[PDB]
């Protein structure tokens, strides 16, 4: 009933019709917090696309599903996953989007050791995406390795906008407790009204993923890790001796407890650490299909 009501709402904003009419060979390739991801073949072309399928009845905040169509309509960009169409299919929202065949950054940080050229490439690409989003008041709010996808040729794109929000003159700060515990900014855990700064903190934690292979406190259960992030000084690299002074200096601009003193995306784009960034090709050897070839 509220379900039926919500379906009818989603229909108002999505494309008409049914992509099963033009896609074949759905194969499940992963699951996130809002739904599953399949690849599919476009029948006419043989081209591959990704289809995110999000059940309207299995969301913590089902109104956040509108984030998909806000981003799709308004905030497309070369470092954001291309989103082609959205549909209401039975009790699910489907988004047909680009297939990022280089996979998620998670697989790389789990199995591989990135060098600083590679790390600098990912950070530069993400910061390009964030500078543009933040300038328009869009906060991603779930920055972590799982949200960073790669093309086959090593180009970096943000994905998983399901938890994003907008700030504006009339709504200058957000308050919602949103994100993934280990990556959450301390002001957000503290329930202080917050802005785009929270994404810069989360990026800092992703740098720690890239250097150490996991976020701080990853062995603690989530409710307990958030307490630690809230209460303690900024987390430290397990492997400080393994990072250049340039990278440590960069990281120290991200993991600042006071949001007003944290570097902004625009400022971070000028950091000397990012001069180390290799081209997309530098990332390609880390990918599953290449690293044991
Ligand atoms: C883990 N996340 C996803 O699987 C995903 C999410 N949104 C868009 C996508 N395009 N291509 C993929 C996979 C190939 C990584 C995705």
């Amino acid at each position: 009933s509220s379900h039926e009501q919500f379906r009818a709402a989603l229909q108002a904003v999505v494309d008409p019709g049914d992509p099963r009419s033009y896609l074949d060979n759905f194969i499940k390739i992963g699951e996130g917090s809002t739904g599953i991801v399949c690849i599919a073949t476009v029948r006419s072309s043989g081209k591959l696309v990704a289809v995110k399928k999000m059940d309207l009845r299995k969301q913590q905040r089902r109104e956040l599903l509108f984030n998909e169509v806000v981003i799709m309509r308004d905030y497309q960009h070369e470092n954001v996953v291309e989103m082609y169409n959205s549909y209401l299919v039975g009790d699910e929202l489907w988004v047909v989007m680009e297939f990022l065949e280089g996979g998620a950054l998670t697989d790389i940080v789990t199995h591989t050791r990135m060098n600083e050229e590679q790390i600098a490439a990912v950070c530069l690409a993400v910061l390009q995406a964030l500078s543009v989003l933040h300038a328009q008041g869009v906060i991603h709010r779930d920055i972590k390795s799982d949200s960073i996808l790669l093309t086959h040729d090593g180009r970096v794109k943000l994905s998983d906008f399901g938890f994003c929000a907008q700030v504006s003159k009339e709504v200058p700060r957000r308050k919602s407790l949103v994100g993934t515990p280990y990556w959450m900014a301390p002001e957000l855990i503290s329930r202080l009204p917050y802005g785009p700064e929270v994404d810069i903190w989360s990026l800092g934690i992703m740098v720690i993923e890239m250097v150490d292979g996991e976020p701080p406190y990853f062995n603690e259960p989530p409710l307990k890790a958030m307490k630690m992030i809230r209460d303690n000084l900024p987390p430290r690299l397990k492997n400080l001796h393994k990072v250049s002074p340039s990278l440590k200096g960069f990281l120290d601009r991200l993991l600042v407890r006071d949001p007003a003193q944290r570097a902004t995306a625009a400022e971070l784009l000028k950091h000397p650490f990012l001069a180390k960034a290799g081209p997309p090709a530098s990332i390609v050897p880390l990918m599953r299909q290449n690293r044991t070839r």
